[PDB]
């Protein structure tokens, strides 16, 4: 069988696929046409159908996995289109799968004759996949990075971060919702808590407020907006800073709080609303992460999920906010393969079956 | 001068007024007409102008304060209408004032000839006012209450709570934004953190999403709605409970997360959106309160502000959520005079001037 790892989330399906590159002459013979058609279809196309995408820049080249050399590919498509994926499977096998959809769609995967579905623990998969990718490196580059001098924009820059001893680690998984994990050892990790104000809140509220019809359009709108047109700031309430409690005048006192005034609702732009939605969600995630880090006594906070893909505004807001409000005690960390760790961890469960 | 305590917030001005009821024959003579007109106007009307309200049910009767017997009155009006309040002052005095508006509008208060403005610490005022009101009781009834058996609706009921030894106490002030205070002693208290997702977020987002034009209309809409039409639940992602992490199927996994689907945005009602906004804001406040309580090692969490006025949906959601997610370790507490403690504490600063 082809070696596949799948994470079926509430919004996106993530697939990791290992393409062997050490196929012998005899191995290529014993290959069946449909397997050849699958490998060729996946490696010769970057878009699949109308909604599938291969993230080619993330590919790990010449990886040694399970005694074989190959390339590791990273592919995503909307969970809404999983019926098409399954129907293509039926028209053409151990599947290690995680995420909520591994349970919800179990019976659907079993409509593919003789398919064995192994549902794997979401937590085990995320941690194992994250530790594995960092261990193998991103084609010799660091998998993990931070934003250096996150407080000063003329200096702020992406820089590599070493995770050779990753413990302890607070993992903030920003998907549809948010899960916060504490990782103390390779064997000792737990889900601390979560928040329902996650990437699905950004996308859902932005769509209601602006009519945007994609994540990417929502980000494009937010990049042009001014969130202070919708938010009420400390200086709007006090006239300036509130130094008694260390609150700068620019801090948001009430998200969307200026929208209680009808004349302000009538003048705000869609772009302003999109940016306020992004700022509201991102700041709340940062604050929840900081509170959990203080309670777990962990100072490294790594953010994963796909809320942060092609989203440098939110990444830089997290980096600045965690450093500023922690007085420099906490560091925001990011990972190049942030959306795919569950899918990789699922793939890594293959030998136990 | 008349004895007044004012808390000028980002949204509402709260005024506490002590009406003496032990006026002697000679004292009534030495009273000037404008003071008589002020007292009569305040005590013979329940609405003031178009936006001022006296909360008559909160009145403390026959209180002894500063060596005099009187009634303590509680009055509120929008900060947007503070110009009218000041203009009525000029057309007719030590003013102890707190809140951000005591700083922002300092010069405006000083347009009233010879008026002395004493800006008082918001934290000192909230704590002193809260401790004072609980100490004097609510006309012999408890000032503080909780919801007994908050998990079972056929049993859940408001019940009194004793605060004779109030320390330690976590105070969650839900105004435009949210401030979280830790009160360890009458002299030892601090602002722990805050969140900008507060009552102004509820009101602002609800107005944008539904067109409601008052707090009360927003609550009326929310009472008729179904938040699960907009929110994505754990059972929507997993097909059921996620017992591995203790998440019931009914828990919200992504607030507004079903609004990423255009057909669902086209079918959701305004009432559904209002309820989802209330649930989103209230749950996030509860979760932040729980995290702070765990970090401060405090198990009594008292909620104040005016986000909870005439808002039993949010109060019962906080009571159920704090008890459920803390496995019964934390108790949600509420106070009858929750919006007015800053104004009372300001009034109590009068002797130091
Ligand atoms: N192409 C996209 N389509 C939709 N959302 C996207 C897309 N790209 C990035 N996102 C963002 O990424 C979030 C989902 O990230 P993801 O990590 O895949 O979560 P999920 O696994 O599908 N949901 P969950 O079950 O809670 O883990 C969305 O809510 C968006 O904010
Ligand atoms: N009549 C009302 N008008 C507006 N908002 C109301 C009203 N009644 C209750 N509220 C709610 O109460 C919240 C404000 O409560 P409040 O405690 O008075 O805060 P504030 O002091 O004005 N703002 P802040 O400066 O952050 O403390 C509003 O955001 C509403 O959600
Ligand atoms: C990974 C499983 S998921 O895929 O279904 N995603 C997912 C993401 C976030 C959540 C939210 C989550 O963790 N809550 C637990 C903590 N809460 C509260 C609420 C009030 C209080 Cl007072 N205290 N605590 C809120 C809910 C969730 F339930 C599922
Ligand atoms: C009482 C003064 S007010 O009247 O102006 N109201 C008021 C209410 C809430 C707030 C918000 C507040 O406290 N923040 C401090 C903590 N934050 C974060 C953000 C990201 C991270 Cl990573 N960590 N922490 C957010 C802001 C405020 F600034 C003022
Ligand atoms: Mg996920
Ligand atoms: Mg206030």
């Amino acid at each position: 069988s082809p070696w596949f790892g799948m994470d079926i989330g509430g919004t996106l399906v993530k697939l990791s696929y290992f393409e062997p590159i050490d196929i012998t002459a005899e191995e290529e013979q014993e290959e069946v046409e449909s397997l050849k058609s699958i490998r060729k279809y996946l490696t010769s196309n970057v878009a699949y159908g109308s909604t599938g995408i291969r993230d080619v820049h993330l590919e790990l080249k010449d990886l040694t996995l399970f005694g074989r050399r190959g390339n590791l590919h990273f592919i995503r498509f909307p969970t809404q289109d999983l019926p098409t994926f399954i129907q293509m499977g039926r028209d053409k096998t151990v599947l290690c799968a995680t995420g909520g959809g591994a349970y919800k769609f179990e019976k659907d995967f079993r409509t593919i004759g003789n398919l064995h579905l192994h549902k794997l623990d979401e937590l085990d998969c995320l941690v194992k996949g994250l530790l594995y990718i960092d261990s193998v490196s991103f084609n010799g580059q660091a998998e993990c990075y931070y934003f250096a001098n996150a407080s000063e924009p003329e200096r702020c820059q992406k820089m590599p971060f070493n995770l050779d001893d990753p413990y302890p680690l607070l993992v903030v998984n920003i998907g549809s919702g948010v899960s916060i994990l504490a990782v103390h050892s390779k064997d000792n990790y737990k889900r601390v808590t979560g928040t329902s104000l996650g990437g699905g809140t950004f996308l859902g509220l932005c769509s209601l407020l602006t009519g945007c019809e994609s994540f990417e359009e929502a980000l494009e709108m937010a990049s042009k907006g001014d969130s202070t047109q919708a938010d009420k700031l400390v200086r709007d309430i006090y006239g300036g800073d509130y130094e008694r409690f260390g609150l700068p005048g620019w801090a948001v006192a009430s998200s969307f709080g200026n929208m209680i005034y009808k004349e302000k609702r009538e003048s705000v732009s869609k772009e302003d609303l999109a940016r306020a939605t992004l700022v509201t969600i991102t700041n709340n995630i940062g604050s929840v992460a900081r509170m959990c880090a203080v309670n777990e006594k962990i100072n490294r906070v790594v953010f994963v999920g796909n809320f942060l893909r092609v989203n440098t505004l939110s990444m830089k807001l997290l980096a600045y906010a965690l450093d500023y409000w922690s007085k420099g005690q906490l560091k925001a960390l990011f990972l190049e393969h942030e959306g795919y760790f569950g899918a990789v961890g699922a793939l890594l469960g293959l030998p136990n079956f």
